[PDB]
């Protein structure tokens, strides 16, 4: 890690992610209003969910959207998640590490495809969530989706869920949340990367979290559980929220 800017230039970049929130650092944007999200309420379709040999990854359609403060619209790609097995989130927040963060990828609009967003400038947002467990129950909406990890717990397999409430995957306020300029969290790193972590969390049952850490197998054939990228400097960025 120490090692990827000799061939990673981004990666010895200012703006790296992920980062640790201090929450006393952060400033409050009164301009920035909401997330203004649309289509991604509960929807029949096609849901693609793989094991890519790091995470499982959910295919999204290009009706979900968002749009930024200022006005740019960001198209969902996919939605995947972060874990250990607390080692699991790659961002924290005042230190603190949390069991899981779930991460929906989206590209700007102004660009034909995803692949083009990737490499270029304003190409991605991150919408971001932290899991929290307590003595919570089983969290309705994740029941389909823990129910298929069994059918892909080697990498490279597929199922497929007919039907998906991405929204209610999602913690419970999504009015709420903190944005910083960043990158990508592993090589090549690059720097164009607009993030969202929500204030709010999602709830999991203790059992929801243990079947999303146990589940899948990677390739050399043992179960996934793997290095986060250390938190970054923040060097010259204020984290911004939409709330005081
Ligand atoms: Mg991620």
């Amino acid at each position: 890690e120490a090692h990827w800017p000799q061939h990673y230039p981004a990666c010895g970049g200012q703006r790296q992610s992920p980062i640790n929130l201090q929450r006393t650092k952060v400033r409050y944007n009164p301009s920035l209003k909401g997330l203004n999200m649309t289509g991604y309420e509960t929807q029949a379709g096609e849901f693609p969910m793989v094991n890519n040999g790091h995470t499982v990854q959910i295919s999204l359609p290009s009706t979900m959207r968002m749009t930024v403060a200022d006005g740019t619209v960001y198209i969902a790609q996919q939605m995947h998640f972060h874990w250990g097995g607390i080692s699991g989130s790659e961002h924290t927040v005042d230190g603190i590490r949390h069991v899981i963060e779930i991460h929906i990828v989206h590209y700007n609009s102004k660009y034909k495809s995803y692949d083009i967003a990737q490499d270029a400038p304003d190409g991605l947002a991150v919408l971001a969530a932290f899991v929290e467990v307590k003595n919570y129950p089983e969290n309705t909406y994740y029941s389909n989706f823990i129910s298929h990890l069994a059918n892909i717990k080697y990498p490279g397999q597929r199922t497929t869920l007919t039907g998906l409430d991405v929204q209610d995957m999602l913690p419970r306020n999504l009015q709420h949340y903190y944005t910083y300029h960043g990158s990508l969290t592993t090589p090549p790193c690059t720097e164009n990367v607009h993030w969202f972590v929500l204030a709010d969390f999602v709830k999991l049952s203790r059992t929801q979290v243990w079947k999303l850490e146990n589940s899948l197998l990677d390739h050399r054939n043992k179960t996934i559980h793997n290095d986060y990228r250390r938190t970054q400097p923040l060097n010259h960025r204020v984290v911004e929220s939409n709330f005081p």
